[PDB]
């Protein structure tokens, strides 16, 4: 019946239309020829002023005062400001909003339950590099508090018209360092490999552990990047043990307790935020399965599966998909047992699913990446996996955006 | 233009320039992506092109295009399409054409096989009974004691203003599901509707939890026929544990030969509505999905209490242990009965073989990545890393209405 994408959940058998996907104002990297949804990563006054008028017009409904006389004066206003300076700004709470937006918005989150808990520190006055680090300092010791963990987000500065953006180098606020070794291989996590490399070109004296935490490379306006060491106290580990095999703990594995990505680019309102680190809580299939079991990253399997005592010479015995579970089993134990907030993928996704009911309500539709959402192990054992799902972009949105260097 | 494939394991990239053939929309736009629906929301020039272009693709195949056989070819299914308004394919030209739409199935991650497939032409079947004798023959030449291999049989096609023939289960091998008044289902949920049809068409039922159904089969224009497949030609095996004692006592079972009977081949424009096929199974269809679902068997919670794990909380991981062991148990059985079977790491790893085979051949290789990614234990197989194009080539299996 209705011209809006069917949605149907194959475990429920029930039906819903996508309606939102008509608010999307920009194109993804399907066609009809051809899907390439599986793809990790497939201004002029008139574009800003559109995109600025769409956000301040999604504002104003958000507050229930759509046509009202503050919303026609806020267009004005913008226009007239982008007329003259050939960008503008945002008031505080339209910044609020549209960070919670974005995450709102963002379509490889899981845990979007949690969006209107977002707590925004307007960094929109830092003015240098030492002043980044002690806003982030800052997000830090506010984001961890101690094990029970907040979610939040600082936004630095936008991207300004002939002057250099604010950028932070590295990927997360907490990171592990990679050596490349003499022998090709990787000490520590083969996915920081280049950020540490570059953190060494730019000062930094290199440990030699499987878990050195990097320090930060921040980049003011027009400035080389500077060198700042993380205070070890305010970065919260936690050493992984198993709640039965009592050699798990002697494999001195560990991970950090906050999840804060720093190199994601925040668009509002065309407004750009090249600088806006943001961190949640983990979920457990993150660090126990995608972080230490992909080869291409700390690659522990074949290691547990010894210690198991698993038969490694064969697929069939399943060796891999039982040491998996172990370690997820043990990253949950050993966060629980550390009292630092953790969810696992059966909750997790379980919250998404009333996420997704309550944004059917509340918006008509929440677009989703089912590839992103399906949880990397245990898959069709959450509701998500039997759950259709449309993709597309919204803004505000976080958006991907190129190294630095 | 042309897609850049990167796998995120190895850093390797490809450039999928087969897509480029595709001659039929899928359900994604610019605006939104719908790669991880199920289904699909929904003259004689457009016959005789597809009918060109596969005449084209099996001449190409045999390494004789352009020559006058090719040419001569074509002349024949121009005139057969300008006087009747269709045409008929040779059966080389079947074997080939079903051969390529296994080959182009985007969701089949067993395509490593795609060119062994035993082709049956049964379209010299005039009868709901014939339609019986084929299938039997089919099941046995495709069981083979438990040595399976893969075959299709092949029914009439299409034609204007006539019933299809169809075959209403959507598998030859299927267990019945009895809707008990008590709101609960015993046996499979999955054929709630199919064992009730079976039901009113005169099958007597069974109350077990693996009751192997009856086939209805439906010759043109006809009501539907019930036919009892003979036991011995189902192979069934019995579910056990390596370590755990315990897991026979469950009762549990599934059969040999995974045989979807409800898909349409598509062959050059030509349709068969009735053309089932079968190969083998991967492990975590049987002990993931069919066992697992919490709308089919779903023996999770029970395996569960079996292993006496904590079933109060969600972080014990209490399903992904059970889930774990009942796998084990399908591939162990399987092994132990001499029955083929592949688990998701050995089809995977195989699958890989295959898009590098396939990139070298023809340039790239649909997939859906959704489907081609098993249910559990996902990022462990290498296909999680591996980026995939999904379109949509001929020849190729569809799906089709239900016939009721
Ligand atoms: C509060 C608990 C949270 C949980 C459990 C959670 C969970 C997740 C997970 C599992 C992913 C997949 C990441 C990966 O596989 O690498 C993800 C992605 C993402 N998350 Fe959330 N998240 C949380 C909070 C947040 C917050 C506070 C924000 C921003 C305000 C956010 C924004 C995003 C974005 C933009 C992505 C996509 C990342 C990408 O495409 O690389 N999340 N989240
Ligand atoms: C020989 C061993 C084979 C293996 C191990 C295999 C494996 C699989 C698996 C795991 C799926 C997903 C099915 C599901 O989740 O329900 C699938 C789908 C599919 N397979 Fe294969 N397959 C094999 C042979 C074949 C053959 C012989 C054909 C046809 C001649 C075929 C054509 C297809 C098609 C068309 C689908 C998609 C069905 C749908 O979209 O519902 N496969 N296969
Ligand atoms: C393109 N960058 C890839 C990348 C993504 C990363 O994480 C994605 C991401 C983003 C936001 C998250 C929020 C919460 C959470 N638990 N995980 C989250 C994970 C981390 C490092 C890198 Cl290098
Ligand atoms: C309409 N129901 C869809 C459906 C799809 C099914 O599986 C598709 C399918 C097709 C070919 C296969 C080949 C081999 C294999 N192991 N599984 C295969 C599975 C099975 C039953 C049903 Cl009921
Ligand atoms: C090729 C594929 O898109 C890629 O490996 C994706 C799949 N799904 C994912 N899902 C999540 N949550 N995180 C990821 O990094 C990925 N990687
Ligand atoms: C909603 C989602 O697309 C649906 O559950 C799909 C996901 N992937 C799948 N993959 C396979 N192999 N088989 C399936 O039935 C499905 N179902
Ligand atoms: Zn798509």
């Amino acid at each position: 019946g209705p011209k809006f994408p069917r949605v149907k959940n194959w475990e429920l058998g029930s039906i819903t239309y996508d309606t939102l996907c008509a608010q999307s104002q920009q194109d993804g990297p399907c066609t009809p020829r051809r899907c390439l949804g599986s793809l990790v990563l497939p201004p002029p006054a008139e574009q800003l002023l559109s995109q600025a008028r769409d956000f301040i017009n999604q504002y104003y409904s958000s507050i229930k005062r759509s046509g009202s006389q503050a919303h026609e004066e806020r267009l004005q206003e913008v226009e007239a400001e982008v007329a003259s300076t050939g960008t503008y700004h945002l008031r505080e709470s339209e910044l609020v909003f549209g960070a919670k937006q974005a995450w709102r918005n963002a379509p490889r989150c899981v845990g979007r339950i949690q969006w209107g808990k977002l707590q925004v520190f307007d960094a929109r006055d830092c003015s240098s590099a030492q002043e980044m680090f002690t806003y982030i300092c800052n997000h830090i010791k506010y984001a961890t508090n101690r094990g029970n963990l907040r979610s939040a987000i600082t936004v630095f500065p936008q991207r300004a018209p002939g002057r250099g953006d604010f950028r932070i180098w590295n990927s997360q606020l907490v990171r592990y360092a990679g050596y490349r070794q003499q022998d090709g291989s990787v000490r520590g996590d083969p996915a920081n490999v280049e950020i540490t490399e570059l953190c060494i070109q730019h000062g930094w004296t290199p440990g030699n552990g499987r878990f050195d935490v990097l320090p930060l490379l921040l980049q003011a306006p027009d400035e080389a990047p500077e060198l700042f060491v993380l205070p070890p106290e305010l970065v919260l580990e936690v050493p992984l043990e198993h709640p039965t095999l009592e050699w798990f703990a002697a494999l001195g594995l560990r991970w950090y307790a906050l999840p804060a990505v720093s190199n994601m680019l925040l668009e509002i309102g065309g407004l750009e935020f090249s600088a806006a680190p943001f961190s949640g809580w983990y979920m457990s299939t993150e660090i126990g399965t995608r972080n230490l079991c992909d080869p291409h990253r700390y690659n522990i399997l074949e290691d547990v599966a010894v210690c198991m005592d698993l038969d490694t010479r064969t697929t069939s015995s399943l060796w891999k998909d039982k040491a998996a579970v172990e370690i997820n089993l043990a990253v949950l134990h050993s966060f629980q047992l550390a009292k630092v907030t953790i969810v696992d993928h059966h909750a997790a996704t379980v919250s998404f699913m009333k996420h997704l009911d309550n944004e059917q309500k509340a918006r008509g539709g929440c677009p989703a990446d089912w590839a992103w959402i399906v949880p990397p192990i245990s898959g069709s054992l959450t509701p998500v996996f039997h759950q259709e799902m449309v993709n597309y972009i919204l803004s505000p949105a976080f958006r991907y955006q190129p190294d630095p260097w």
